[PDB]
């Protein structure tokens, strides 16, 4: 589990359940190639996106579909998504947790990076 | 204005208007002595709390009554307030802006400290 | 485990290890009475502060000693501490996770509240 | 000024000065068309990006080059940038301030949307 995503709702104080998460990797030609995707569980976590073999060094993009989340709660939010773009594994393999904290007009994202 | 308070609402994307702010200074006996207070304006800002002459080095607390704000909006909040406690003018006099970003179950606070 | 505290360093992208956490409960006479204390583990978590029996409804204060943390890293931070003050268990027992995200001149705190 | 960008540094407690900001509008083919850009001022603010006449409804991206900022300071950052993507003027024309608070491993962004 080299890559995990954790998402929290700052309005309700609760994990964010069934939120779509897409991950992309920058290709040689500088386009984004689909890398992996999934939905958060009831703990607001998404595990198992990738493997140590698959998760090589590169620039990755994680886009969390915060708009669908807010809309399903009856709220028209400001952002289309929360996005995190980062260089991974450039000094060797690491483990990455991407945490996002969501409000209708604000979000924050944090990375927790550990050495396996 | 040595000390500036700016508050925003992360749910509505708006400044937080008319929220109470109390400033305390730590007294010798280690209790909080009320120092200054007011209400945020329509721009979410509270100016004129203190003066250069009055705002000496020491430890200060800024308490924002976030719970009354969420209560006015009909949204159940987690915190009783947001309080920011800091040592002032350690390296000399500066202009301080205490910014706070509010959500019902979360807040963040940031100090912007300039010349 | 009705009360857990989790603390992250936003400069280093890492859990915050050995940070002191004090919890107080407001007494009938409106003073703060020491309730519990501990230090974060290497996962930046502090478990076992209290029990369901002990953790009755009241107004609680969690103060995290962020100043000592930053100072031990050679940084002179803005805040004396990060504090969270909240009413607990007023609609029945809940489980509370208090997460704090720390930078030298900023912090955020979030509560995740679940129904056991 | 329909669109305002303000950036702060949570490590130093300061506005972030001279960081590059690029604004894009989503084109019909769904690629990002560069729209406006500049550098934040000494107050960390970028004004004058667009005008009322030019800033029509649509989907916009604001990209803040946070990685060059941390690089100038000698601090290893996590993100390549901070990017904020939003639908504009859904309910009509408004004044938008995109605020961002930066740390090496974390950022937050907030929209303040007024009359
Ligand atoms: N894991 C805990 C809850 C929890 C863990 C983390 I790690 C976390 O991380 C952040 C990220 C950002 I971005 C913030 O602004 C803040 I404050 C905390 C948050 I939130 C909540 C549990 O449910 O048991
Ligand atoms: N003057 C304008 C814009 C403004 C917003 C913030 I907000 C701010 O400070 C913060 C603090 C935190 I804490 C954040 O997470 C973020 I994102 C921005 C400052 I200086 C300026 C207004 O507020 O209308």
């Amino acid at each position: 589990c080299p890559l995990m995503v954790k998402v929290l709702d700052a309005v309700r104080g609760s994990p964010t359940i069934n939120v779509a998460v897409h991950v992309f990797r920058k290709a040689a030609d500088d386009t984004w190639e689909p890398f992996a995707s999934g939905k958060t569980s009831e703990s607001g976590e998404l595990h198992g996106l990738t493997t140590e073999e698959e998760f090589v060094e590169g620039i990755y993009k994680v886009e969390i579909d915060t708009k669908s989340y807010w809309k399903a709660l009856g709220i028209s939010p400001f952002h289309e998504h929360a996005e995190v773009v980062f260089t991974a594994n450039d000094s060797g393999p690491r483990r990455y947790t991407i945490a996002a904290l969501l409000s209708p007009y604000s979000y924050s994202t944090t990375a927790v990076v550990t050495n396996p």
